[PDB]
């Protein structure tokens, strides 16, 4: 069967900033480097960069919601958001309807989240605070 | 610092179908289902369904390079992506890299994969045969 993701491609409009991003402001691990890409990782995360001639930079009111969250500890999770917004990295969303999470853009407008907790803190949360209509199985 | 994928989230148009396809075609597991999304996880991915009415239902020759790989063992990879042609799923591309790939595009036109290989496995390929341009780190 399919076991966890195997990597995360991302098509971007120009390469050299966007490995800055990940690799310098992010702290992921860059791995290698061409022409047309970048390999990167951020723990078990298989980051892959890819130059692609049809990215556009995409303003988040012109995008949907898909987006890519990345965990961080509850005792880094707040420096690390405001160092974000202090080097004046764009913001897409404000209210936390998801718990502690701070959501902010790439250089090509990739939809990206900061959040501390898994998957079953989420669901306890959400036990006591559920969406409309949930059922848990 | 970040410590890998939290989760990722994609934007869907119509949720019955969605979940019907992560669920029950691509046998992922159903944690919760709200009236506008769902937690489902693969392996250790946890993925999020999020009913968007600005998803756009898009052809693939419309979208850009980002796409989301999951894994599978070599042993199980030619009978899923059998399992995949017999319900009609479309392919978006060709594979012609290392290790085994399957592109394949969900019911609004998210780029999949289904790929067998790690991190380590292309980065000595590429070390061998490195791509034009490449340095390594
Ligand atoms: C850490 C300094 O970097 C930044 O503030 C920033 C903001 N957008 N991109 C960067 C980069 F590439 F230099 F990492
Ligand atoms: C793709 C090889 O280039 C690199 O790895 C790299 C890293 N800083 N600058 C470069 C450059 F200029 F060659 F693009
Ligand atoms: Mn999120
Ligand atoms: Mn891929």
């Amino acid at each position: 069967m399919l076991s966890g993701l195997n990597h995360l491609t991302l098509a971007v409009s120009q390469l050299a900033p966007s490995v800055a991003f990940y690799q310098q402001l992010l702290g992921m691990t860059l791995h290698a480097r061409w022409d047309s890409g970048a390999y990167l990782s951020c723990g078990d995360l298989w980051l892959c960069l890819s130059l692609d001639p049809q990215r556009r930079v995409t303003p988040p009111e012109e995008s949907d919601y898909t987006h890519y969250a990345f965990s961080i500890s509850e005792a880094d999770f707040a420096s690390f958001a405001a160092r974000l917004e202090a080097a004046g990295v764009a913001v897409w969303k404000l209210n936390r309807s998801e718990g502690a999470s701070h959501y902010f853009l790439d250089p090509d407008g990739h939809k990206l989240e900061l959040h501390v907790g898994s998957l079953a803190q989420r669901l306890a949360a959400c036990r006591e605070q559920p969406y409309k209509g949930m059922v848990f199985f």
